[PDB]
């Protein structure tokens, strides 16, 4: 067996399923894979590990400050964001972002 290397949302799972390139947020302390590798996706619900991803480029900023949860915040409401922000993780503080590509 293989632990994860990344999760994502349902919602930002099936975004991903829908292709179209997105970055991701990491935390240092939880440094995990790195660019030109892959990247493990699988849903928090109960989906981990599903499929795997490659990485395109990487860079260090905030979660909103990209993160879904910017395209959320002008779509969704707070309650939503936190609902997102509350299944992707706690702390609203800058951060690692890997962005990645599939294939």
């Amino acid at each position: 067996m293989q632990p994860n290397d990344i999760t994502f949302f349902q919602r930002f799972q099936d975004d991903i399923l829908a292709g179209r390139k997105t970055i991701t947020i990491r935390d240092e302390s939880e440094s995990h894979f790195k660019t030109g590798d892959v990247l493990r996706v699988g849903r928090f619900e109960d989906d981990g590990y599903f499929c795997t991803i490659e990485v395109t480029a990487t860079s260090t900023v905030t979660l909103d400050t990209l993160t879904e949860k910017h395209a959320e915040q002008e779509n969704m409401t707070l309650t939503e964001l936190k609902k997102v922000i509350a299944d992707i993780y706690p702390g609203q503080t800058q951060f690692y972002v890997i962005e990645f590509k599939c294939l």
